[PDB]
């Protein structure tokens, strides 16, 4: 897995943001995780959704540099969103959210699961510390 540079265009919510990648604007969806909904009416504004968005927004907006790391499987989903692990100054946003109890490990589709165990151990810690979603 190789990391690549990207430029923040705009954070949309907890697990989705728009980045300029290879000179092209794209919406990215964080791999292996799911932050609560704040958009789709079929779900509504789920508890901790606004919090997860604020965390992600803060994290990506304050970074000196952003990198995207694709897994080994497909790089986009059916909606055309780039599927990656996003890093803000070397810190993985996907793991950060799970560690704070602001996201649950979800959508694990082989072979795009290289970091599954790492995220699972962080989720177990958030759970034991009874953080946010796990409170
Ligand atoms: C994280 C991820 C989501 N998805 C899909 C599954 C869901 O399909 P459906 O929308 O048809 O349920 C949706 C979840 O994303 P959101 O959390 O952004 O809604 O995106 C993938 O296909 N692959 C992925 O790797
Ligand atoms: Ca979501």
């Amino acid at each position: 897995l190789h990391k690549e540079p990207a430029t923040l265009i705009k954070a949309i919510d907890g697990d989705t943001c728009k980045l300029m990648y290879k000179g092209q604007p794209m919406t990215f969806r964080l791999l292996l995780v799911d932050t609560p909904e704040t958009k789709h009416p079929k779900k509504g504004v789920e508890k901790y959704g606004p919090e997860a968005s604020a965390f992600t927004k803060k994290m990506v907006e304050n970074a000196k540099k952003i990198e995207v790391e694709f897994d080994k499987g497909q790089r986009t989903d059916k909606y055309g969103r780039g599927l990656a692990y996003i890093y803000a100054d070397g810190k993985m946003v996907n793991e950060a959210l799970v560690r704070q109890g602001l996201a649950k490990v979800a959508y694990v589709y082989k072979p795009n699961n290289t970091h599954e165990q790492h995220l699972r151990k962080s989720e177990a810690q958030a759970k034991k510390e009874k953080l946010n979603i796990w409170s």
